[PDB]
């Protein structure tokens, strides 16, 4: 489903991975993350079904990860991050539908 990562075990399932991860950075007040919530989750379930976990969705409470959240210049909430493996993450520009966090995840399964 949707990982929990941290400061402390980012690099190692992120950085050092042969999977592409697409990363909700979120702050637990946040009202917009609230309601992204449950999408994201759907969204994890059909990429895992669509990539055997070739993508993988995850998610930084950045409020509790300040090494991430000042490594990747987190600066608003939500921030959703896109990485590949030896690649600095790119920004997702897309919408919260399924279809919209899935079209992306199937063009990175495509490459990656």
């Amino acid at each position: 489903d949707v990982i929990e990562l941290t400061d402390d075990s980012f690099d190692k399932n992120v950085l050092d991975s042969e999977d592409v991860w697409m990363v909700e950075f979120y702050a637990p007040w946040c009202g917009h993350c609230k309601n992204l919530e449950p999408e994201w989750a759907a969204a994890a379930s059909e990429v895992k079904e669509q990539t055997k976990g070739k993508v993988k969705l995850a998610a930084v409470d950045a409020t509790v990860n300040q090494v991430l959240a000042s490594r990747y210049g987190i600066r608003g909430f939500p921030t959703i991050k896109i990485f590949q493996k030896g690649e600095s993450p790119v920004d997702y520009d897309g919408g919260r539908t399924r279809s919209d966090i899935v079209s992306r995840a199937l063009d990175l399964f495509s490459d990656n």
